[PDB]
């Protein structure tokens, strides 16, 4: 059920790690810096994100958070059904990618603005949910949730 | 509008802190602990709150966060609307107040679970927006927010 997909995403920056969940089908995202990607941030990550929008089904972003007996947990938990995230068709690779390169580009041009890489990236969720393209991923995600519950 | 007010709540646990937003038009909240409740935690808590849902009108906590020229600065950048939380309602505190007893009940019923506070918070965070009273928090917030989009 596209409503309920999610993506996860690990993306790199200043040494640094950065955890993105896409909603699929509305492009809406969250975001957190983490010093690594290990199950134990993952598993948090994804409780966090369960508990604020209704995530039926997550597309891991690599095989060790699959495997993760930690990632398996917190799935469990929330009411996830956790998946591998391979690009069956291979345009959803691409599209990720270039979300990567444009949540970058948002970081450096508000990085006269923050002092801390995680405010940034903040900063970066904001703009990125608020941008109009026509509605914004904000506006989508609560129209295409608000329509599965009716 | 009322689809855009949100009320800022801190609460107290195990010598932390626990700030907590409630959309108040459908009870859904976000929540984090933090080591203690300054300006600069409170504006980035702002930040991401925004980020994640259409944030109007903020009602904040106390009028340290108020004045705090950091929480000015963050409700600047996000569009926010800063505001006092006086009760001018007087059951307006009651209901707080009952919300937090709730969360720390949950957080109670959680901690042969969780090894750590902020896990267990996120559980109960999960635990209210999910509950049934019928619809749920969350149901109730994309509900509202979907209507006044339309
Ligand atoms: N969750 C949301 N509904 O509308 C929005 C607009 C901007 C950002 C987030 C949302
Ligand atoms: N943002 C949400 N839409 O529906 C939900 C159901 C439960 C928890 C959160 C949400």
């Amino acid at each position: 059920s596209s409503p309920g997909i999610w993506q996860l995403d690990c993306t790199h920056l200043e040494g640094k790690v950065i955890l993105v969940a896409v909603h699929v089908a509305s492009g809406y995202i969250e975001a957190e810096v983490i010093p690594a990607e290990t199950g134990q941030e993952t598993a948090y990550f994804l409780l966090k994100l369960a508990g604020r929008w209704p995530v039926k089904t997550v597309h891991t972003d690599n095989g060790s958070n699959f495997t993760s007996t930690t990632v398996k947990a917190a799935c469990w938990w929330a009411g996830i059904k956790q998946e591998d995230g391979i690009p069956y068709n291979p345009q959803s690779q691409g599209v990720i990618e270039s979300m990567n390169k444009e949540l970058k580009k948002i970081i450096g041009q508000v990085r006269d603005q923050a002092e801390h890489l995680k405010t940034a990236v903040q900063m970066a969720v904001f703009i990125h949910n608020h941008k109009r393209k026509g509605y914004s991923a904000g506006e989508r995600i609560v129209d295409i949730i608000a329509t599965d519950i009716q």
